[PDB]
């Protein structure tokens, strides 16, 4: 504790589970706020990338989605987490400057 | 002409119309040479990176998906492209380095 919540599965992420929670828990809170409503997923993509610049330093991504996703960024290693909480599908990776 | 192929549906895009038929026309010829196949897709992520970064500089990212998708990298400009073939969405973007 604090422990991974049950509603998230992990997919892959190279960050602690400190960084997990406080990312995982952002994410459900911002969606909570918004009603769960896809039509506001722009603004929880917009809030949880300036979360994460604030909070572990620029520059983040922050992509959400439904349904399958195959992607590559770099085969060197960079902070990255994706995840899903119910329908949708979190992924969020830091890049230079 | 060289014109956008009638099966892609460009979504949004800061890349010129030259761009985005390579772009597109690529896409489509790796989709076709792994039989479509989702189970291929990574494959076809990993490919699409690596043409780019040769083609129009590093550092690229490409995400493929089903179903929807809402997005934040940057609200300064960067070279973009966001595409539908068929079922999958494709999706990238250039970071620096
Ligand atoms: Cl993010
Ligand atoms: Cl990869
Ligand atoms: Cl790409
Ligand atoms: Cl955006
Ligand atoms: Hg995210
Ligand atoms: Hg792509």
């Amino acid at each position: 504790a604090p422990t991974l919540s049950t509603d998230i599965e992990m997919i892959a992420t190279t960050m602690s589970v400190p960084r997990q929670v406080e990312v995982t828990e952002k994410f459900k809170s911002l969606v909570t706020a918004h009603n769960g409503k896809d039509e506001e997923m722009k603004d929880v993509a917009q809030d949880m990338k300036n979360y994460m610049d604030e909070k572990y330093g620029r520059v983040w991504q922050c992509v959400i989605l439904t349904g399958s996703y195959w992607m590559h960024f770099s085969h060197e290693p960079f902070l990255s987490i994706q995840f899903r909480y119910g329908r949708h599908i979190c992924l969020a990776w830091r890049t230079p400057r």
